[PDB]
């Protein structure tokens, strides 16, 4: 038997990583991330996410005992909807997603996300 | 993305499901069985076709399911607990349609396959 959750940030990993950091075309706006710790806390869940993002390759855990440089609180629902950074200004002006910490790391991570979609690779 | 969401969420049910022989029998209750799965808010539904060799999971289907599950993100991870599935069913927390046996039976395998 295997615990669910291990199973569950090994396979956000394993996604973010194919999407993320699988094309050499995304390495500029990769750049603007590493050495950032993203905390993810999706409301409803008992548990957070963290991201550690480094130059090959971005890490997801279930626990964090340092600082994270951005803390990001939603429900799930608001992940489609992150599409670009006027989206993500227009979530965060309603209350639908609140930031702590660093705002740069969660507008450079939507702006990645973006790229990595334009970018066919 | 989609089939790269539809390939972790199928690796994610086969590794907590269908790694351990000893779960052989409470699988073969959704042999056959078709599930689909209306996460709200997302555009995109999550189809669960069940086998005896694993489950498969595609993002979309020309077909119809034998059971279908509405509900919030949040309420997916209270689905391994088969005395609680009563309980959200009457909350309104998921809404079911199609044969409610195909649910059940995935909820008390799912609650089989973990220790509390
Ligand atoms: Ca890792
Ligand atoms: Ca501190
Ligand atoms: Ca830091
Ligand atoms: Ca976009
Ligand atoms: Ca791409
Ligand atoms: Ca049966
Ligand atoms: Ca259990």
């Amino acid at each position: 038997e295997m615990p669910f959750k291990p199973l569950v940030t090994a396979g956000i990993e394993s996604l973010l990583n194919t999407f993320l950091y699988r094309s050499p075309a995304l390495k500029t706006a990769r750049s603007r991330l590493l050495g950032k710790v993203l905390r993810v806390e999706v409301k409803g869940f008992s548990t957070s996410l963290i991201l550690v993002f480094s130059e090959r390759q971005v890490d997801v855990l279930g626990e964090w005992a340092g600082d994270a440089d951005c803390t990001v609180i939603a429900y799930a629902s608001v992940l489609p909807k992150l599409r670009d950074r006027q989206q993500l200004t227009a979530l965060i002006r309603s209350g639908e997603l609140e930031v702590q910490g660093d705002i740069q790391v969660v507008q450079n991570f939507v702006a990645l996300a973006d790229l990595a979609e334009f970018d066919p690779a």
